[PDB]
């Protein structure tokens, strides 16, 4: 199903249809502050970010760059970094070798090159530097910010059709194609099909959707996903979740970032648990055992049910970096913890282990099932560390070295 | 896109291909308890439940459901109730007629309905109740109470393939079987298709995807879609969504459900919040305004960016009742909040109204965009106030009866 592409490295993380799809996120500090743009970026890769992206928008900022990496690398930290450059990335690339130097990867929107000839002058200027580095780049298409001319040329074309699309389609059109014209003109200048990722990203997920199987279609390249914009709380949650997933399921994507609005003092690391989720969710990728668990309804006998689930979740957590490290494929544990006899005996049958509570009607026993089978009844005080208990000798024996 | 399938009135919603996807949830009050599952199915209603289930377990609670049901009305709350009924649910709409009749549908699980040739009878019985009653049904299998009568037969059927499946997608072959064999036994009954949704919910995305192609092509009912035992927080949340999306996009499914684990404390609103999202974000149906947001990175000039964003979202829902109530078609409204120059004047020019703050480098000053037009730009203390009246000013006019 996954889409086949050539191999894109990011430092020394390959990206590409023969590869894990690839989590990323992006620091929102001012780039210029080395240490609170260092910290940033440990902090995310340490909560999983494989790449991290910054952005490079003035002289200042440029500068810090290289001394950034350099204290990633004094940590042992290869953490690759992708600049982020608008409307000044050939200046700062040409004024700035240590920092071209330092970054893996450079991101070129197409709507911000600037205006008219100087565009096609700007872009050249940026491949070249590139192309010298032996740096991949990712054309990163954005309809916030998308090519006028491009799109004027578009909205003539579709009113010459028999039946004009409306104008929302022809701006997915001109994003589309703002991607594909510029890495066509990538290549023809040179930049290997190993040194090329592209996006082009929308804020809607229907709309996303479109766009991408138009890329996926028209172009070879690895594709950065993401629903630019997703916003706050819940809501940017689930729309990320809900454009990423039709995508991924149809094997496209090779590397995506969560584009969420962190609330007021939530921390810059949610959105590389999202992605993480979204990837985990769609069994893609596993990061850490998961717990399946009922809603709990009328037939729960206790907040017993929801204070137990809650605190395998918690256990299952604090476990994960010992167990990382001791036990090789323990992200893959699916763990179960059930509310009643109705569906409980039969999803722990389906889980590595789980546990069915009594609910109502029912004896005081819980059931513990691992690998289908019962493996042995529960009851009274202390259930859930006996149940954590034999989650730990599971694991030892399911996935030891 | 939408998949057509006939109505089936669940009390005065109708759901089919002709209708909104309908928003349900479940209480996880002791039914019995009338005071405290009215309450409840008051609140679910209030936030979005357009449907509310509920578990009639045993006899005290086939008791209470007259009751919650004339309180209901009482109020003027006419939400469906529907029954989940399992082991005895023909014993208990037999024994319990006015809760029959009180109901507005009744679930039936053909992997709960007893033993051996006992499974035959206890459907018919509770088809025959539906039928004398005018009642709808929902056959709802979920593979944590998979038939194992049916297992086995397609376990066999299986192994006598040249090349067998393995035993998981036996187990996801045999759902949906006992899904389509109790629906086409239904009808055969002489239950009416315009009496007839429904489900058959796995703990997997993937899965879930596969299972309903399935059911969307070997069926003509409506279909109740849901993530069966999703889990807690985010997670849930995410795997909810990621499994939905690809369906619904597809044009499958006619109502919802988001199975998610409440934490300790958590409302139980917070499902159809999730539920709402997702049917939201992919532009199935519109709720409430919907705030776009940049994530914020190191071009934005201070936490005002994060607060303004906030704030934004937190008066829109302060002002929805009063809204939902003036200007017909609100809830369509899309607001942009943006951090810097990039694509903040792009996105803004997308939604109906938006703000683009400046960001590094720029003049002190935020342009505000509306139907794709520059409408004025802000300066100074004041912009969250001067905006947010803007914003009023616009649905005003916009939305306007
Ligand atoms: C900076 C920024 C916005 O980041 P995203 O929403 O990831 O979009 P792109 O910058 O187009 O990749
Ligand atoms: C009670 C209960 C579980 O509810 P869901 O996860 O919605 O699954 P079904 O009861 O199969 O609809
Ligand atoms: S397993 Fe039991 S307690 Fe949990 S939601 Fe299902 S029926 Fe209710
Ligand atoms: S609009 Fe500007 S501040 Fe917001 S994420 Fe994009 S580049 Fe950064």
């Amino acid at each position: 199903m996954r889409r086949p592409t050539p191999t894109v490295y990011v430092g020394r993380v390959p990206i590409g249809g023969a590869h894990p799809i690839a989590v990323q996120s992006m620091t929102n500090t001012p780039t210029r502050d080395v240490e609170a743009t260092t910290a940033q970026v440990l902090e995310l890769h340490r909560a999983g970010s494989e790449i991290v992206r910054l952005t490079v928008n003035d002289e200042e900022a440029a500068k810090a760059v290289p001394e950034i990496k350099r204290r990633l690398l004094a940590e042992g930290a290869e953490v690759p970094l992708v600049g982020d450059f608008h409307f000044n990335g050939h200046l700062l690339l040409r004024k700035y070798p240590k920092m071209a130097e330092a970054l893996d990867k450079f991101r070129i929107n197409p709507g911000t090159l600037g205006r008219g000839r100087h565009k096609d002058e700007h872009f050249a200027e940026m491949i070249r530097i590139a192309m010298d580095l032996g740096k991949p780049v990712r054309i990163g298409a954005n309809w916030g910010s998308l090519d006028p001319a491009l799109l004027t040329e578009l909205m003539d074309r579709n009113a010459r059709r028999p039946e004009p699309k409306s104008a929302h389609e022809v701006v997915l059109e001109a994003l589309v194609e703002s991607a594909v014209r510029a890495y066509e003109a990538a290549l023809e200048m040179g930049l290997g099909e190993d040194k090329l990722v592209l996006s082009a990203k929308v804020s809607k997920a229907r709309d996303l959707v479109w766009v991408y199987r138009e890329l996926a279609r028209r172009t070879q390249a690895p594709l950065h996903l993401g629903l630019t914009e997703a916003g706050m709380g819940v809501k940017g949650i689930v729309a990320s979740a809900a454009a990423l997933a039709p995508l991924l399921l149809e094997g496209i994507g090779d590397t995506i970032r969560v584009s969420l609005t962190p609330a007021p003092g939530e921390p810059r690391t949610k959105e590389v648990e999202v992605a993480q989720e979204i990837l985990q969710a769609l069994g893609l990728r596993a990061f850490a055992p998961e717990v399946t668990s009922c809603p709990g309804c009328g037939r729960t006998t206790s907040t017993f049910f929801q204070e137990l689930a809650e605190e395998v979740s918690r256990r299952l957590k604090e476990r994960l970096p010992e167990w990382r490290a001791r036990y090789p494929g323990v992200e893959e544990l699916k763990v179960a913890v059930m509310g009643c006899v109705v569906n409980g005996p039969g999803e722990s049958k389906h889980a590595h282990i789980g546990i069915s509570l009594p609910g109502a009607g029912e004896e005081p026993k819980a059931p513990v099932y691992a690998d289908g089978k019962l493996l042995t009844i529960l009851k009274g005080e202390g259930i859930a560390e006996e149940f954590l208990r034999l989650v730990e000798d599971y694991v030892k024996t399911r996935f030891a070295p």
